[PDB]
Parts: C-alpha cells; sequence; structure tokens
DNA sequence: CACGGAATCCTTCCCCC
DNA sequence: GGGGGAAGGATTC
C-alpha cells in the first residue's frame, strides 16, 4: 500500500505571485479585512518570505504590519484560488483513479498499482512536481508513505517544495520517535489531554488501558492513535463529498438588536443559495460568534427543501431563539445548509 | 488584536419497541 | 436495553 500526498506551498500567497510575479521574492500577506476598523482581521497566510520573521496564518493583521510595515497586503480571493486548485486537482486525476480531495490546497493518491515500489514512488512525485510546476507555475511538497497518516507527515516534514518517503523501517522510528502532537487530528486540546496522560508519543499510547483513554479523547479518537502506534492504521482513499454550504459574517459593531442583524444574516443566507447551486438543503442552522468569541447555534431540520423564502424565515426565529437564550451580544453571524436531498 | 469553511465526533435528549 | 435521529457543542484542519 503506497500512499502519495500533495500539499500546495503557501498556497494563496503563491497563487497571488503567479498572477502578479513581480511580488515574487517579496514578503506577501493574504489578508481577511473584518472591516470592523483600519486593518482589522487576521491573516489567511503568507509566503516564506514573510514567515521567517513571524508573519503567519492566524495572527491579526495589524499585528503583521508592526513586523513588517513594507510587505505586500493583499484581500483574500478565495473563488480564484479554488478555481487554480481545480486545475491542479485535475491534473493529479491523471495519475490516478483513486484520489481523495481533502482541501482547497491538499489530496491524497493511492498509487499502489501504478507503482511497484518506493523508489517509483519517488519517481512519480518528482513527475507529479514536475508536471503542476510547468503547467500551473505552482510548487507543491509531497509526502510518500504506508498510509495517508504518515504520507501527510511525510509533506510536513518535508516542506516547502520538497519530497519525502517514509519507509516501513522509518515509520516504527517515527512511532516512538514522533511528538504526538505532530500527528494529524491532534490539536491542541488533544495533545494537552494527552500529556496529562503521560503519552508524548504514539507509542506511550499502548501503556494506557483503553478505556481510561476512551475516556479522555473519545472512541473515535482513542482507536485511531492505537492503530497508528500499532503500525495498522489503513483507511482507504475516499472522494469526500460537500455535506454543507454556510457563510458567517463579522458586523462592523457588537449587537443584540434583532433589525440591526438581520442584514448580515440575510446577506449570508444569500451567499449561501447562490453557492448551494441545484442542491437543495433540509436542514438550516443559523450559528452565532459572542463577543468573547464564543460559538452558539440554533438549527432546524425539515421533512422536505427548504426553499429561499422559509431559510429567510425559519433563520430570524433561530436567530431570537439565539438571543432569547444567550445575553452576550453577537459578533460575528451567519448560517449553514446541510442535509441535501 | 484573532477571519473564515466544513467534516466529524461527543453528549444529551427524545420516541419507541 | 438499545436502535434511530436530531440538537447543540467540541475539536481539528
Ligand atoms: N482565512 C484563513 N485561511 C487559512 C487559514 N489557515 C490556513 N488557510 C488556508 C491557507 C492556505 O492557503 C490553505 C492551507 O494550507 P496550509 O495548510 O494553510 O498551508 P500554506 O499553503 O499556507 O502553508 P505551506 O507553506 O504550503 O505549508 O488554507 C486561516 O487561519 N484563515
Ligand atoms: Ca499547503
Ligand atoms: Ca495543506
Ligand atoms: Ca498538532
Amino acid at each position: 500500500m503506497i500512499v502519495l500526498f500533495v500539499d500546495f506551498d503557501y498556497f494563496y500567497a503563491q497563487v497571488e505571485e503567479v498572477l502578479n510575479p513581480s511580488l515574487k521574492g517579496k514578503p506577501v500577506v493574504v489578508c481577511v479585512f473584518s472591516g470592523r476598523f483600519e486593518d482589522s482581521g487576521a491573516v489567511a497566510t503568507a509566503n516564506y518570505e514573510a514567515r521567517k520573521f513571524g508573519v503567519k496564518a492566524g495572527i491579526p493583521i495589524v499585528e503583521a504590519k508592526k513586523i513588517l510595515p513594507n510587505a505586500v497586503y493583499l484581500p483574500m480571493r478565495k473563488e480564484v484560488y479554488q478555481q487554480v486548485s481545480s486545475r491542479i486537482m485535475n491534473l493529479l486525476r491523471e495519475y490516478s483513479e483513486k484520489i481523495e480531495i481533502a482541501s482547497i490546497d491538499e489530496a491524497y493518491l493511492d498509487i499502489s498499482d501504478k507503482v511497484r515500489d518506493y523508489r517509483e514512488a519517488y519517481n512519480l512525485g518528482l513527475e507529479i512536481k514536475n508536471k503542476i510546476l510547468e503547467k500551473e507555475k505552482i510548487t507543491v511538497t509531497v509526502g510518500i508513505s504506508k498510509n495517508k497518516v504518515f504520507a501527510k507527515i511525510a509533506a510536513d516534514m518535508a516542506k516547502p517544495n520538497g519530497i519525502k518517503v517514509i519507509d516501513d523501517e522509518e515509520v516504527k522510528r517515527l512511532i516512538r520517535e514522533l511528538d504526538i502532537a505532530d500527528v494529524p487530528g491532534i490539536g491542541n486540546i488533544t495533545a494537552e489531554k494527552l500529556k496529562k496522560l503521560g503519552i508524548n508519543k504514539l507509542v506511550d499510547t499502548l501503556s494506557i488501558e483503553f478505556d481510561k483513554l476512551k475516556g479522555m479523547i473519545g472512541e473515535a479518537k482513542a482507536k485511531y492513535l492505537i492503530s497508528l502506534a500499532r503500525d495498522e492504521y489503513n483507511e482507504p482513499i475516499r472522494t469526500r463529498v460537500r455535506k454543507s454550504i454556510g457563510r458567517i459574517v463579522t458586523m462592523k459593531r457588537n449587537s443584540r438588536n434583532l433589525e440591526e442583524i438581520k442584514p448580515y444574516l440575510f446577506r449570508a443566507i444569500e451567499e449561501s443559495y447562490y453557492k448551494l447551486d441545484k442542491r437543495i438543503p433540509k436542514a438550516i442552522h443559523v450559528v452565532a460568534v459572542t463577543e468573547d468569541l464564543d460559538i452558539v447555534s440554533r438549527g432546524r431540520t425539515f421533512p422536505h427543501g427548504i426553499s429561499k423564502e422559509t431559510a429567510y424565515s425559519e433563520s430570524v426565529k433561530l436567530l431570537q431563539k439565539i438571543l432569547e437564550e444567550d445575553e452576550r451580544k453577537i459578533r460575528r453571524i451567519g448560517v449553514r445548509f446541510s442535509k441535501f436531498i
């Protein structure tokens, strides 16, 4: 079983460079402006010129500017990156019928057939890297291993613009040497929980009673880590399908006034519906980000599909339900549609 | 100072054999 | 007791 994972380098920023080469070599910061005030918002991503100075995804735009006041700041253009991403996924498809598009810039390929060993896998990787660079002029990192997880870990190790194979010999040393926090699916919350249990390496998950592990991080997560640690994780590359579409926006000022919030909510529904394109949802959820960045939501599932009029009507009720049950002011408001017919 | 889309899994009900 | 779902939240990429 050989999996090849492809992860595009500093994607949003690299696309902006491709579309305007004069940016190359300079620090480029792709931002999401919230409109609350001068430069309010977060950084979606930045190229490596900017990252070596601390500017990276997640930090506030205002803080990025204090560090790199002369960098180039650009508004994120999601749609454009999505279309470039699509073209790249189509190139990868020609290397394997079994492909898993994990996100706007990640994909796993089951090349167990196309190749007979790791040496050949590596060469297919270079072939893929070269093809993408030539065709779209975008550099990517390739990870290759026994399964999806280590394939991803491989890429994480070799980026940017790299390629790496993690052989069965290395898998084992990683199972005993890799910081468990570096395992995909293990965020800050799960890592801390695992620390308190004395587990700092995948190998430590076998020196614990299952039920105690399950009780701490959940069964699904417990079985996941245990299979990896036992070198038995073996999930298949499957084509994922969109299950929900939605949109959430930030209001200029926090609020509790139904008539002040409605506009942002209806705007979110509008964009959500234009995106549903032919897909009809039976479920709707109104999502709110309180002033203390907490996330609360109220939704409803219907026995039939939801017409746009119904969505406008039902969303107002759900928003009223939110305000009634939660006294905090609202900062971000939006909707999400799911359970497509 | 901290935007944004979405999948999955966990708890707590709730209806009903 | 447990199958079947729905809600609201937790967690991660
Ligand atoms: N709005 C927003 N977009 C994000 C955020 N974090 C990541 N993204 C986008 C950034 C990338 O263009 C794309 C994710 O790839 P990362 O896995 O983020 O890789 P990126 O390509 O930026 O880093 P890299 O140098 O290739 O390893 O998802 C975030 O916090 N906010
Ligand atoms: Ca990337
Ligand atoms: Ca990625
Ligand atoms: Ca981590």
